[PDB]
């Protein structure tokens, strides 16, 4: 029987840059609540780097590619903070970064609410031939209340944490274990919330 | 249903220390906190129990550590996050665990039959003290959650729920170690008053 693509044991997953701590996992889907991967510096420079790259990219400006509004534009640009951070993410992913969309930054608001949903593309999309495989959610800020990120079919909820993140992987040959990944954010009620995003395909990507 | 466990948000403020809601599985509520001891305190736990052993041999003048100004401080830090007084707890137990020890799965409630039933448990805090290089998750098998030994962080569970089919889901045991070693501290919590 094929394991999970996540293939770490013991307690601390030692990167060729840092030591991340497994905290806690739910094991079927996999979810795993992982400590110190991200450095609060490393934090504060991708939500930096975010709000740079968009105060450049507006109308008018050379660069404004019709896509970035539709809505790609939260995807870093690549840089050697991105780079040694998608390689950090390749150790604990154990998928190489080609596999990688690359660093997504989003931010919530108070209030603000998305529906629950699948990190994967439903079958016959356009992305179904190379699907996302595993998702890598980073917290860039900690968060005065809400902004859990909650698994609804499970009764699971991980709070942020700067520099934490949650692991979870939905490429199991049982589809129902896919949909129980099932996820979404809390509303943030004070603070605001910051996330990076790592999507890992298939194949590879980039 | 309201949980004895009763705090909002991401922080726990308690009198002396800040602690960490980490992660919630929501019903039965079992929740990982952060920062719950110091490492100092961590060392502290443990070195008492040793010098509490090296006073109970034969000829001299159990797990259970004396009362003393670290177990208060500590018990009054864990009433604030169990909401329920220090004087519920059965005082502050610790435990090692060797390479490839195992105990079966258990409740941490006692049976309807037992001396303790008519003041049962209700709830448990489980305090890491040191790190573990392999092993030693703290598993619930019918929730297939585990917890994972970080120096300094704890886990919670309560098991005081009318629906008791709830209460049965909090099974749980330590997985062998299975490099270095565990220590842990564990404060079980009375219905009502017991010390």
């Amino acid at each position: 029987k094929e394991q999970t693509i996540f293939d770490h044991k013991g307690n601390v997953i030692k990167t060729e840059d840092r030591e991340i701590q497994i905290i806690s996992k739910f094991e079927e889907p996999l979810i795993v609540v992982l400590g110190n991967v991200l450095s609060d510096e490393e934090c504060d420079e991708l939500i930096e780097l975010s709000k740079s790259k968009l105060a450049r990219s507006k109308v008018g400006s050379s660069r404004d590619v019709n896509d970035i509004r539709t809505s790609s534009g939260a995807f870093l640009d690549d840089n050697e903070l991105t780079a040694k951070i998608e390689k950090r993410i390749s150790s604990i992913m154990n998928v190489p970064a080609s596999h990688g969309e690359g660093l997504h930054i989003l931010n919530y608001e108070v209030d603000q609410q998305y529906k629950a949903h699948y990190d994967y593309f439903a079958e016959h999309s356009r992305s179904a031939a190379n699907n996302r495989i595993s998702t890598l959610v980073m917290y860039l800020n900690d968060v005065e209340e809400g902004g859990e990120t909650f698994f609804p079919k499970l009764n699971l909820s991980v709070h942020p944490r700067k520099g934490m993140a949650v692991y979870f992987e939905y490429f199991y040959q049982d589809q129902s274990l896919n949909e129980l990944t099932l996820h979404g954010g809390a509303p943030v009620t004070k603070g605001e919330k910051w996330i990076a995003t790592q999507w890992v395909r298939r194949g590879t990507y980039k």
